[PDB]
Order: structure tokens, then sequence, then C-alpha cells
């Protein structure tokens, strides 16, 4: 249980407005492990892979454009129920409903550049992870913390 | 829509115990933009406009003495839906009520002290910003990251 | 009532982690007042009484091994409220549970090792702060700030 | 000499990058009292007047159209030798020759976007106090901590 | 020499502004090991012994009373070079000459009230760890990360 | 000349203690722009590349074995003088020399556990950003505070 990895990237405009470093410590200093991590302008092509499940809604091509408009930090996180736990430390998909103490709570305001994605359950992870990462970017170490964080 | 402003006071509690640049950064890092900013000992006739509504309260002498007590600062935001989400970042009136990650309920203890105001409508917002500025105060500018800020 | 007190005790996890001085910047920048404060090894006959109501379940034994595996920070702090506030900042036992903002949903994530205690009641309490402290280790004074904390 | 003052200005480029909480909080957390504090666009007029010493400098059209490019925080801060410690806490005007724990040696890069101002001795506090304030926009008011941080 | 110990004390100034967990933060961050911790009011002749080389000195009866006038925390840090580092982190004993980045240089303003006290060398250490503590309260444990702190 | 790049690795006693959120956000908030991030387990060949001057060092099979323990993130970022402004910030590659302030004297002790990797100039910049980086993991964008950031 304490391998479940999720898939987290920080769109174009968490970049832009400069809140990398302030999202890896959240996951950091709450004892998940950081096993993948790359920087990159995803194109439109991937994307679509992305977003493949959306591909009918009308903000389907704006979407597309505007997590192509700049570069994302796309990473893997791993312990015990992160996916679930990360999306509760996101905050909620849309800024408006987010709480004061989350990702999007203290950082963002509208759904449309809501700063960040997470995979919202393990079969979507492991499909993200697959689409984003090679096989060998995923870095096997063990945490020197871990017997702390885990019985 | 994106035009919307809230009145938003550090009350003299705020002020002495050191709080005002963690809560201005709380604004800054969400997206909010400053309008407008000053520093004063609000009169007593001033807060007794403020307060109007209260005026037959048991508690309201005592409310304007403390206001009028020390200085505060009074500010305005410009944002989405500034009014309401300016409430939840404050928190609830009653810090005993405010969650962790809130500024009442990271900062503060009692009903009495409870460090900050926030607008709690559209058109009280309106009537508190042309009570404590000059329509001259207010500056018009636009934020280098509104772009990454909203759609 | 401002003068309620809670006993809080930083587990072997969080000494370990590093978390000693996040912990105890929450509790002062609320505005409760720091009484008593030690560092010790707790053995394993005083962790059996502190945790006496636990002694036939399953995890106890390493329960006690766990808490008597490194030092804790053992605390007494004072305020309105200190006990529930100290457990809603504390967040839920469980660290799944705790919500983002609290002490245990920023900063950890199993139930067995979540990183601080703090009495769930007064008479919990005055028990616990009985059991760890002596008399003369409660420290009076009055913080410079208290009338601006408290009406 | 407790009463010394100093003039401190947030320039746009300050900001523009999110930077006034952060300044602020520099300023109160070392024991300094906040006495003014007012946001506003600064006119052209006014800011040749601010810096009419330099009146002939080739860079000047250029200094006054960007210190006119978007709103500024002024600022009146009071402590023992405000002027020099503030001088010291803002780092060097060349942002290059800043060191790291100053302002502009973790916010800045470059001399003609250096975020900040502060006056340069005593009697040019005095002076840009007069310009930029009127003397009813000096709050008189004592820090809770005052006797904690001066003998 | 990686088992060097220095003794800090959090003065009652620091401890009414509230930084015990800031300053208790710099510490842990910087890789040094806690090995003991305590909360009192050290008594006129306790500090007199403390300060046995200063009673000569003019501000001697000044120096007393502050340092009675409410609690300190007492601590043993231990690590590499920690006499002399701990000093560089504290800043200079006057925090006017005390560099942004410090302890002093941040948080406080005058000679009488710098929130803080560390060994000047290893002999003064191994004497004042002995009057503040007894050898039981130094506890001996191994922080997970040292072999990443140390080769 | 603002086109200037620097290689910058957080090497893994950086990564094993958590300071990577921390360090990234330094180079943030300077202004400078991130150009590329990977992670990974450098192999003892690549790192006897990255360090082919040291190879008759005493210390070099020891330095390759820990810099190959576990992973590193491998940056480069640009801006102004970003190779010896990156040095700055990080500290003296000694972090016993290292001041207060900058990320080595903030959070490490010893050489051979110094957290950080900056290069020492603009040519040995280039090369190791050739021999850690393919061409396409440049990313160019532009930030949207750059005018803020520069004249
Ligand atoms: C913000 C999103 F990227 C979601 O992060 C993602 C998954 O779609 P969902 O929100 O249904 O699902 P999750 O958040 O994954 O639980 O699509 C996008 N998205 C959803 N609604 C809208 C919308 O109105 N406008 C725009 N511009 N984008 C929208
Ligand atoms: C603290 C307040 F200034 C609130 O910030 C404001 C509006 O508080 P309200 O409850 O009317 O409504 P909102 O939540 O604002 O919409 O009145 C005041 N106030 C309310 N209860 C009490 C009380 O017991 N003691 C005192 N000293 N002041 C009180
Ligand atoms: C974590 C706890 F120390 C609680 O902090 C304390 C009191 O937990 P209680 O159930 O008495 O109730 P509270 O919510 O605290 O008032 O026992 C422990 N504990 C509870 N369940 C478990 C478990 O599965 N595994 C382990 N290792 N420890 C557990
Ligand atoms: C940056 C400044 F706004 C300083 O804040 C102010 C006082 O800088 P001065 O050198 O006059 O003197 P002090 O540092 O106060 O002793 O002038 C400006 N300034 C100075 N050099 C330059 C330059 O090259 N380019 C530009 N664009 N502006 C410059
Ligand atoms: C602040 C100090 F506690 C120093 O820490 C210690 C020895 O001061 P020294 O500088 O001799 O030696 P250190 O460098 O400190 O180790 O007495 C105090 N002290 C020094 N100067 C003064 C002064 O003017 N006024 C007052 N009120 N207290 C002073
Ligand atoms: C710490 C370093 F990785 C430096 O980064 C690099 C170049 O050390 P240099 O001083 O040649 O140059 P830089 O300051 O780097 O640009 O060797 C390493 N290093 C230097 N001395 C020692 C030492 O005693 N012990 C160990 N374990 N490693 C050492």
């Amino acid at each position: 249980a304490n391998l479940e990895r999720t898939f987290i990237a920080i769109k174009p405009d968490g970049v832009q407005r400069g809140l990398v470093g302030e999202i890896i410590k959240r996951f950091e200093q709450k004892g998940f492990r950081l096993v993948a991590m790359k920087f990159l302008r995803a194109s439109e092509e991937h994307l679509k892979q992305h977003y493949i499940d959306l591909k009918d809604r009308p903000f389907f091509p704006g979407l597309v454009k505007y997590m192509n408009s700049g570069p994302v930090v796309a990473m893997v996180w791993e312990g015990l129920n992160v996916v679930k736990t990360g999306r509760v430390m996101l905050g909620e998909t849309n800024p408006a409903d987010s709480k004061p103490g989350t990702i999007r709570g203290d950082f963002c305001i509208q759904v449309g550049r809501n700063i960040i994605h997470g995979s919202d359950s393990v079969k979507s992870a492991e499909k993200e992870i697959s689409l984003w990462f090679k096989p060998e970017e995923l870095v096997d170490y063990k945490s020197c913390a871990h017997d702390w964080v885990y019985e």
C-alpha cells in the first residue's frame, strides 16, 4: 500500500507565477517520496492524449493550447494513499471551492488557471505515469526517514 | 466579474501583534490585486459609521473603543469573487470556529480580538470602500500575471 | 477560562523529522502561552502509565517501544479553549483524515507515526500535566500581547 | 535616538512581483514600528522632486517613467538607527552586490529594477517624509513589545 | 569533532516576542542535533553565576534583572564546529552589527535586548552546560539523517 | 548578458533531507528563469566525467560513490550574471565558511555533504549543461515578469 504512486503536474500558470518550489515543498514535508520529475513543453499531440477523455468538450481546443503555452513540471510521488491524499492537498478542481491550506486554495482563483493537476485514481495514475515518463525515469531509492514516516 | 472588490481592514490587534505582512502576503499569493491601502487611527465617529448597523448591540461602545485604540490597515482588493473568497480566507468571525489555514484560524483566539475585517457582501463592500477611501486613492493598474490568473 | 491548559507532546518521529520549531511556531503565532517545556526520552514505565487505558490493545507493546525509540518534546500551553482548539490545530488522530492546514495534515501520513499528541479533554490534560511535569516546572508569566489577544 | 524614522518605498516592480507582504514582514519581525503607509501611483512631478538631485543623470527620464509605471507602497518606519539598519536590511543599491539575506539580495537582479528605496541619511529621511506624507498621516502609538525590544 | 556541543539560550525577549519556534527551526534545518532543552525562569543567583565574568560591568544589574524578568529556553546542540557555527548563525552580540540572515540581524535591534545567547568557546560551552543542565538531561540518540549530514 | 545560464544540481543529501522545494524557491524568488530540470541517479561513469578534473584527488572515489548513492535534481537557470550570482546564493563550497542567508550556510555543515553544486564559470556551465542535458531539454519561454525584473 505504501508503494502507491500518483502523477502531479504543475501547469504553465504555476510555473509562470513562481510556485514550483512551494508546491514541491508541500509534498516533501508531508513525507511523500519524489520518484520522477522533468520540465518540458508538452506537445499538442501529447496533451490530446493526456486529455483524450475530454476531446469532445467545447473547451478542449483552448485547454490544449493553454497547457502548451508554456512549460510544465511533471512529477511522480510515492506513498500510502498518495493519490487520494494528493488530491486533498491540491484542493478541489475549482479553486472557488478549494479550502485555505490547500495548494489551489492558497494560490489561485479560476478553474481555467488552476496551477496543478493530480491523478484522480490509482488506475488513472498508472496511465498518466506511463504516458508522461519512460520506465527508466522512475528513480528507485529509499527515504532516510522512511521508518519515522511508516510503521 | 473579475473586477469585483472587497474592503479588508487589519484591526489594531493585527497591527500590534505584527501580522500585517503575513496577511498581505496571503492576498498577494492568491492572485488578488491590491487597489488601495492606508494606515490610520480611525476616529470614533468614523467607526460608528462603519459599525452603524450594530449601534444597538451591547458590545458596541467597547467595539468602537477597541477599534480606536490603535491604528488599522485599510485595504481594497480586486478579483473574481473576492468578497466571498476573502471571507473564506479570513475564516469565521469567531476564531474558535475558524479552520487552520485561515487567517483567524492560524493567528487569533477570541471574537473580540479577531485581527481582521472583510466585507460580507458586494453591497457592503461598496459602502465600506466609499466610507474609508477617497475615489482617487483607488489605483488602476494591471497585474503582470493577470493572464496566468484568469482565462 | 483564559487560564485553561493542555499537554502537547512532539513524538519521536516529529523530533527525528525536524518539526519541533515548526510545531512550536504554530502555537506561538496563534496567541497561546508556553507554560512548560522539556526534552527527554520517556521511560517505558512512564509511557505505560501515560497509555494505561490502552494496555490491552494489540498495538500497545509496539506503541510503547516507538514512543521510547527517541526523545519527545513535552509542553504545556495555556489559553482560552486551548484543549479543544489545540486538537483542531493538530488535526485528526489519523493523518489520512487530517485537513491541509493542520499539523498532521501538513506533515505526516500514518496513524502509527502521527508526530504529535494533544490532551483530549481538560480532565485528561490535568492528569497528563501532573504525570509529565513537576509543579515547579510550570512557569507563570504574562505575555506582552495578552491584552491584544484577549478582551 | 529610539525615535528615529526612515522612509521606505516598495517600487513598482516590488508590487508587481508580489513582494509587499514579504517586505513588511521583515521590518515588523525586526522590531521596527510602522508609522505611516499609503499606496499610490506617484506623479512624474512628485518623482522628479523625490529624485531632484539626479535630474541631470542620463538615466533620469527612464527612472521617472519606471517609478510612475505602476503603484508604490510608501512607508515610514521608526526605531533605533532605523535609517542605517534599514539600508543594511535592503542590501546594496545594486542587487548584484547585495548579500543573500537582504531584501535585494533575495529578491531582485538589476539596479534599474531594484524593488525598494530607503532613505540614505536622517536628513534625507526627514525631507522624503515631508515630501510623501502629510504630518497627520504619521500615526502615534506604542508597540506592545516595546520594552522587550528596548532597554 | 562531530560530537562537539554548545549551549544556546533564548532570552526572555525572544520568548515574549514569540521567536522560540523560529530559532529552533534554524538549528534543526542546519543539521545540528538537539541534545537537551528546558524552559525556566532563571534565578538571579543562577544568572550571576552564568555572568560571573561581567559582575563588575556597569550594565550588570540591568542585565541580571532583564534575564530574570521572564522565562528562557535553555538548549544544548551538537555537531561539527557547533560552537563557532552557532555564533555565526546568531550574528554579532550587538544587533546593530549583525547581518541580515542571522538570528539577531533578522529579529532584534539593541544589545541589551538581543534575544539569544550562545557559548563563545568549547570551554565556556562545557561550563555553561554543566551549570544549566544535569548530566541526565542530555539525551543520547542518533538523527536519522546523520549519514546525509556527515561523511 | 541576460541570456547567461548556469547548471545547478541538488546533491543526494539535498534530496534526502527534503530541501528540493526550498532550493528551487530561492532561485524563483530572485527572478531567475528555470530552463531545464530532471531527476536521476547519475551513473558512476557520468559522475567521473562531471568530476574529471578531480580524478587524482584523495577524496574522488568517495565523492563519486556518494554522488551515486541517491538521486540528484539537475537544473539549468537563466539570467543576468546567473553563474556568479548563483554561486553567491549557494555560499562557499565549504559550509563552514558559508554565511547565514545562503543555501549551504542555512542548510548544511560538512564539505563532503554540501547539498548542492553550481557552475564556477560561464565556460564550465556550458560544458556541464551539454554533459547533463540534451539540447531539446532546454525549454525556451519568457517570464511574465521579465520587464519588471529587467530594464
Ligand atoms: C481545469 C481542468 F483541467 C480539470 O482539471 C480537467 C478535468 O475535468 P474535471 O474538472 O471534470 O475533473 P477532475 O478535476 O480531473 O476531477 O478539465 C479541466 N476543466 C474542467 N472543467 C473546465 C472548465 O469549465 N473550463 C476549463 N478551462 N477547464 C476545465
Ligand atoms: C468582532 C465583530 F467586530 C464582528 O467582526 C462584527 C460583525 O459580526 P456579526 O456576528 O454581526 O456578523 P458577520 O459574521 O460580520 O457577518 O461584530 C463584532 N462582534 C460580533 N460579536 C461580538 C462579540 O461577542 N464581541 C465583540 N467585542 N464584538 C463582536
Ligand atoms: C496513535 C495513538 F497513540 C493515538 O494517538 C492513541 C489514542 O487514540 P484513541 O483511540 O485512544 O483516541 P484519540 O482519537 O487519541 O483521543 O492511541 C494510538 N493509536 C490508536 N489507534 C492506533 C493504531 O491503530 N496503531 C497505533 N500504532 N497507535 C494507535
Ligand atoms: C536604482 C536607483 F533608482 C537608486 O535607488 C537611486 C539612488 O542610487 P544612487 O546611485 O543615486 O545613490 P545611493 O545608492 O542611494 O547612495 O538612483 C537610481 N539609480 C542609480 N544608478 C542607476 C542606474 O545605473 N540605472 C537606473 N535605472 N537607476 C539608477
Ligand atoms: C548582551 C550581553 F549579554 C553580552 O552577550 C555579554 C558579554 O558581552 P561581551 O561583548 O563582553 O562578550 P560576547 O561578545 O557577548 O560573548 O554581556 C551583555 N552585554 C555586552 N555589552 C552590553 C551592553 O552594552 N549592555 C548590556 N545591557 N548588556 C551588554
Ligand atoms: C565538495 C566538492 F564536490 C567540490 O564542489 C569539488 C571541487 O572542489 P574545488 O574547491 O576544487 O572547487 P569548487 O569550490 O567546487 O568550484 O570537490 C569536492 N570537494 C572539495 N574538497 C573536498 C573534500 O575535502 N572532501 C570531499 N568529499 N569533496 C571535496
